[PDB]
């Protein structure tokens, strides 16, 4: 099995990860960032993981330090959860048309991080996706890629080959991530 | 099953379709326009669909009211055939070269129309495909995966990384989304 | 004797070439596709080959299956014919000026197959040459230059130094390649 | 079985290929090159080959003629152990991250040789990676991937998305064409 | 007969050749640089010379002093051998394609030394070819040419028409040279 | 025998013409314009031809009118001696150095006018070579070779490279055209 439970607590916030890879797509996650909780279950589910993620933080102040800790956490079960990854696909890619949105990710699993995340539109730097609750600033998509690529010791390509909508080109970008991962934490046959 | 038969009767054609998603690529096309029905022989042979599509049209006035009339009631099938896409892969994506040609088509089932047609060469919005028979004007291929895409119900990206010849360029895209169409509609065993 | 029959059966056609090296420009082509008997006629005459093409294939489509499927068989007999290529000149190149045309061919057969097609017009790429028969895409030359070289394992460069005129430009190409290809099979005293 | 043992005996090299297409990465490469060793065996094992490559040339000039008759001859021993190519996957597709450096290869096997390289940096027409013994010159990668296409008689399609490195350039590309293979050459259950 | 014997002793270098221009291709070339005797075993061979060329030189420092003492003895010796240059062709060129890249040369045997080399991609004034052994700086090419043309009193015109790998455009010049001298040295029938 | 005499007399000047093409460089030019004298001297010897022109014009205005009547009469006895055209090699070029200069000439004779003339550096085009007798204006080089183009009603490329020195420049576009004309002409054994 691979399985992980990650406690992390800061100064800014309280996580808890319960990540199975080998799961079926039972999915909670509760971080007080609604887009966020949005994200990461799509990204679970489109994984096809068993995860939830609990998580309290300092959102007085915005999402960041929330969004950065989950994500560390996360990666950190990530990488906890694929133990020694003896006899899996190790590589994973994954096109994800969202609408007029067209997001790519591409991993290799196999230990040494590195993030590159291209093309993503620039007003993406500056937007808020707002409802009634604690916003999410897109600008922090890349700190997450990047969180969780470091954190699990994977290399972790996202891209953006074009796209409008801010929150098609985000879920597009996470759902990319996720049947990446799906692919390359697979067994090999071979 | 995952078979349908769409008829339909225009004032400018007479279509039937027959079509299985689980097939095994046994294909019969006729529609008077004999490079179309080359290019969805290839669709339904490379997408391992059963198919076939006996059209009548206006072909006097050109090729343009057949092939749409053809690419709506294929689509309607395909949308039909798929019923409630319970269980299916649902993404799909396929790189398919052709000598010089690179052309990529990836593939969202899950219900909402979407066409995206990028990277075809300026020659192809004039260029004509000519033998003894109806010739096909290549300017139509957006239109013949738009029709599909929405009459299926389905987001289509067709890319065109590189090409020049327009018989290997329209017939990669053709193949590439047949191939995407493959993946994504396969039972997901998760 | 440099002499080859290859038959060709194909699901979209059926060739027969008999080729002789040492001939005297006694040629005879029929493919269906009366521009390209004509450049065929042409190469196999300029290059002092006796020369029989029977080709039968999909002209309802397009002139393409049957060009292409024509020059594989063609280069193949080309690179049969050679043998073990002792003792020939191995290295030949033809200027041919065609009224305002001025066209080039290199050619290297000591067996690597390469093309490089340089110069030609972009008005080319989507010019057809129609008469009351199936018609020929220009586009097709390169594809000819192409599957001819592929085919017959040797290295063939040919130019366009500038020309006007869609059919000088063509055949001043064909006739390049064929007195090139003339003077390398040819004996060398040396 | 889909084996071919290849001997090549050239002036200027001495080559030994065994090759199972059905293997499971037992790979050994004895070239006199040991960079192109490295390639070669990332190559085989990517691939899930089984492959032994034992080459003797004239390595006082430099790589290039042991690297070019090695890959003729692997090209040889491809085209060989696919035989009819009846029942298999015929395309195939890889994305490899390595650190900074995306590369991708596409396939076509079914028996047309056709070889597009794209996006290498231009640095890499000029690159060497020497260590203790021959040195590579990194403008030889698309050469080896010419004529691996050439004398498999398949489409290749090598891309480098971005990168900075050149032996991760190169290693990500000679991987890509390695699960690209992988992929293509696949008994496809339909 | 066009045979002479140059020996040519300097503080950097020891040379001895042997030249026929009536020959059968007859060659052996010892420098100690051995891709320098690749490109003259070439040359000897392509030009239907009988060659032999013993060199020992400063390689220690490079194989510049001992390439253009090598060129200049060469030159000399092909200077002698054509004589008076009594009912020889004089005029002589030839294309050579070798892969992706196409070199041709002109010369004109009659008595005043010029060369003029174009083309040549700029990468080649920095490349190295290195093997085993003392490695060839391609930048040297010009100053081969000019040497041999300064020294055998002869125009020469070496042009690179395209290409890229430094080892085809180098040897394709080298081969150039050789069939354009042995075509201008040849008897003139009239 | 290819012998043709052409006596052209009019209003400016006088000009008898008796030529052989299977001659042996046995010429006598007097035209009173000794340049040119020079230039048809050079291309009755690089033919290999046996030419005599004998011209007397009104040179008291300049050289224009001479030259052109000289060289209407010239390619019309050309055209002439030339006869049915039957067996002869038909197609000829000739690269010529000349120094600094390198010229190209192709010829097609067999029977359609055509003349491009290009790459003449712009200086030509008012440049003047002056001695002790009637001048040369360069710009004339174009005239003369379209005259004889026209009046033997063969297809005549000329083309300059590169080159710096008018003399040089025209010297070897003549001489270029001379041994074009001379393969040309020579029976075709085949
Ligand atoms: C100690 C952490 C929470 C710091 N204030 C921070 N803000 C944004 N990123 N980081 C690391
Ligand atoms: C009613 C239809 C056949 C119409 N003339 C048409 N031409 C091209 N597209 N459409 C919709
Ligand atoms: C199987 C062949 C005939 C294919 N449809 C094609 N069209 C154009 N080139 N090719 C290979
Ligand atoms: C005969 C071969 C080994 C030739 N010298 C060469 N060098 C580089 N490519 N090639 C074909
Ligand atoms: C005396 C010669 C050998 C001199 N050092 C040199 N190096 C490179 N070219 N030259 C002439
Ligand atoms: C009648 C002729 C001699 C006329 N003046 C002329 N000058 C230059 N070209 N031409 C035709
Ligand atoms: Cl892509
Ligand atoms: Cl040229
Ligand atoms: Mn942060
Ligand atoms: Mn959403
Ligand atoms: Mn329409
Ligand atoms: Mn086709
Ligand atoms: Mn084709
Ligand atoms: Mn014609
Ligand atoms: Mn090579
Ligand atoms: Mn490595
Ligand atoms: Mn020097
Ligand atoms: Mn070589
Ligand atoms: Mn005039
Ligand atoms: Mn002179």
């Amino acid at each position: 099995s691979r399985r992980a439970r990650i406690e992390r607590r800061t100064r800014e916030s309280d996580i808890v990860i319960e990540l199975d890879l080998d799961g079926t797509g039972q999915v909670a996650v509760d971080t007080g960032v609604p887009f966020y909780d949005h994200m990461l279950t799509a990204l679970g589910s489109h994984a096809s993981f068993d995860l939830t993620v609990r998580a309290t933080g300092d959102v007085e102040i915005e999402a960041h330090h929330t969004i950065e800790d989950t994500a560390i956490a996360l990666g950190t079960a990530l990488g906890q959860a694929l133990g020694d990854k003896r006899g899996i696909r190790r590589f994973g890619d994954a096109f994800i048309p969202m609408d007029e949105t067209l997001a790519h990710a591409a991993v290799d699993l196999s230990g040494r991080p590195y993030c590159v995340h291209t093309g993503e539109p620039d007003h993406l730097q500056h937007t808020t996706i707002a409802g009634s609750s604690v916003p999410y600033h897109t600008v922090i998509n890349r700190h997450v890629f990047e969180s969780l690529a470091a954190n699990a010791r994977i290399a972790l390509h996202v891209r953006v080959l074009y796209g409008r909508d801010p929150h098609h080109i985000t879920e597009a970008q996470y759902k990319a991530v996720a049947r990446a991962l799906r692919q390359a934490v697979e067994p090999d046959p071979r």
